[PDB]
């Protein structure tokens, strides 16, 4: 096993296949209902096995999250097409979570620990209130996440409630914050009912025009600015991000942040991102090898690169074919301009 | 594209006749020192699960010549005595003349990430502006940096060899630039010791240093006042208890309230950094999501908020400081008073 006190599956059957007749009944039982929308299982032997692993994973997650009332069911895409269409499920292999009237999609690494950490954040309220100095400091240190902060009069303000409702659309991928403190608003240059949008790795936020905002206005603004120029590949978002390719390719950059050379290369990448942040056709994918250790060998074999050093290249999402910038020495890293010139030819 | 075990048998039991012949085969040799397998499902099974993990790691690290063997504590007690294996359940790694112990979460991804860092050279060279910046932003790791003339200096080589003792748990850095040394206030052959979450380093006395001087100084300062529980170090850290108890503080750093509480904890740690009876264990729930349910049930606490308490390592029993509101966090002084009462047995389990 993994160690002392790591949980083991108790054989109990908490995750079963869901039919439409029992939906409204199953839905009442839990705080959150997670539905694994899958394609009908082959008889084939090797897919049946690959599916069983996923259920085993869901079973373990259901066990450890039982006390927090999160239910897990499976939905056959073919046999239960009617239920799926009514709930709006159309992507197979995705885990849909029903939280109130809202629907959140999980499309990342199908592991027990990844799912649990993800769901634990999803349970809570999407908006964090920033009041103290250390809380302001906490907000300021968020770098690789899309974050929004608004200044409102109080929690009873209708303008805050609209901001809160908009936050529910993107939970927990995009972080929403709110303050009712004039001191904090002054420091963050926020006017009453004004909301600032922070793109990852950018120095200055964008004030959303024409305040105050309705729920729809905020959702629309975020959706139009939802793809950062430099975005990080996270295990809980990996397939969602990878399927969000631009013209069939990804500009992939490997950088181990804990490694001084990786940190070095990432900082140069940030500058490249800032210089071309207004390019809608450009989105650089930052992958920290430490977040995907079991894919390191695969990446080094497929991309023919050494992941002990920072790398950047262009990956074709159809056949996993790529060309990589020649960086044999991480003490002779390319400048922002040299990266840009190499990138410029890619576009 | 995540790998699955292909069924091949790469992890076998190692005997002493074949130790020499196996050691020559790999760049790194990992030996799982285990208790004797019994004639019970009591459990040959538990063991096999651990072997399955080792098999998957052996598969994905095959191209890098990383070997994995198993050492029976009974049948190979003499080899074990020769190699200095004495802890049951620990994974020992032979890197050249050195022996490194792994004593953390026995998972494939955890092991691979750990071993990948262990393969590389222990000392990172800090030269550029961004590299200096990279070193400075290291907060929760014990780190050392020294200023030397060059890589050919015997004083650097002593520093490098000393780094091999603690790889990859303690980070060693070196610079040969007077510009970096002036920024970091380093004199020639001087080495600064940075305790986690402290504002100021400690200049190791009596420079220059031999390998022995550095190793022994680190050993004397190897348990930080505020230390983080890491998956790859969790059991090593947990077994390093003081009087049967750990002062455990849960703080989700990504959460502003958890970040808030952690900063207060740093203040308490800095103010009481010279207390040898004090070592606070910081646990970020995001690093152990599969232990959240266990913790909430056993400790009777809400891990959606920052918590701090004293946990008894024998029966996992604990009492927790009352922080019902994370917008009314205790001050640094209130934390000290509560901690002092724990250390003085005024608050026990
Ligand atoms: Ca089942
Ligand atoms: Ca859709
Ligand atoms: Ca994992
Ligand atoms: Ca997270
Ligand atoms: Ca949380
Ligand atoms: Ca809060
Ligand atoms: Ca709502
Ligand atoms: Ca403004
Ligand atoms: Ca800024
Ligand atoms: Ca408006
Ligand atoms: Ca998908
Ligand atoms: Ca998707
Ligand atoms: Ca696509
Ligand atoms: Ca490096
Ligand atoms: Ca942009
Ligand atoms: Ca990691
Ligand atoms: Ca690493
Ligand atoms: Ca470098
Ligand atoms: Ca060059
Ligand atoms: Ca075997
Ligand atoms: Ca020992
Ligand atoms: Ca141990
Ligand atoms: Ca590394
Ligand atoms: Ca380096
Ligand atoms: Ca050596
Ligand atoms: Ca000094
Ligand atoms: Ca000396
Ligand atoms: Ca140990
Ligand atoms: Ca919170
Ligand atoms: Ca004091
Ligand atoms: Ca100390
Ligand atoms: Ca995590
Ligand atoms: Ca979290
Ligand atoms: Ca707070
Ligand atoms: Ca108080
Ligand atoms: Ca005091
Ligand atoms: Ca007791």
């Amino acid at each position: 096993e993994e160690g002392l006190n790591f949980p083991t599956y108790d054989g109990k059957d908490r995750v079963v296949s869901l039919s439409e007749k029992n939906f409204k009944q199953v839905l009442k039982k839990y705080d959150l209902l997670c539905l694994y929308y899958h394609e009908p299982v082959s008889s084939d032997k090797v897919t049946q096995k690959q599916f069983q692993l996923k259920e085993i994973v869901l079973e373990l997650v259901a066990q450890v999250l039982e006390h927090k009332a999160i239910g897990f069911v499976m939905v056959d895409a073919k046999k239960e097409a009617k239920l799926a269409k009514k709930l709006g499920f159309d992507e197979e292999g995705s885990l849909y979570i029903l939280k109130g009237d809202r629907t959140i999609e999980f499309d990342g690494e199908f592991a027990a620990d990844v799912l649990v950490e993800f769901l634990l954040d999803l349970i809570e309220d999407p908006v964090e209130i920033i009041s103290s100095k250390l809380e302001v400091q906490a907000f300021e240190r968020i770098e690789d996440y899309i974050k929004l902060i608004g200044f409102f009069k109080s929690e009873d303000s209708e303008y805050y409630k609209a901001f809160e409702e908009a936050a529910e659309h993107f939970q927990p991928y995009i972080k929403f914050f709110a303050t009712f403190d004039k001191g904090v608003a002054k420091k963050l240059s926020l006017k009453m009912n004004e909301v600032d949008f922070y793109e990852p790795f950018m120095d200055e936020p964008i004030a959303i025009p024409n305040k105050p905002y309705t729920e729809e206005e905020l959702v629309e603004f975020v959706k139009e600015h939802q793809r950062p120029t430099l975005r990080r590949l996270r295990p809980e978002e990996m397939f969602e991000t990878w399927e969000d390719d631009l013209n069939g390719i990804h500009i992939v950059a490997f950088a181990e942040k804990s490694d001084p050379d990786g940190y070095e290369f990432l900082e140069i990448l940030k500058q490249v991102a800032r210089d071309n942040t207004d390019n809608p056709d450009l989105s650089i994918l930052w992958i920290d090898p430490d977040d995907f250790p079991l894919l390191v060998a695969y990446w080094e074999k497929t991309f023919k690169i050494d992941l002990f050093r920072p790398q950047i290249g262009v990956v074709n999402v159809t056949d996993a074919d790529s060309v990589w910038m020649e960086i044999p020495d991480d003490d002779d890293l390319p400048t922002a301009e040299e990266l840009e010139d190499w990138i410029e030819d890619v576009l």
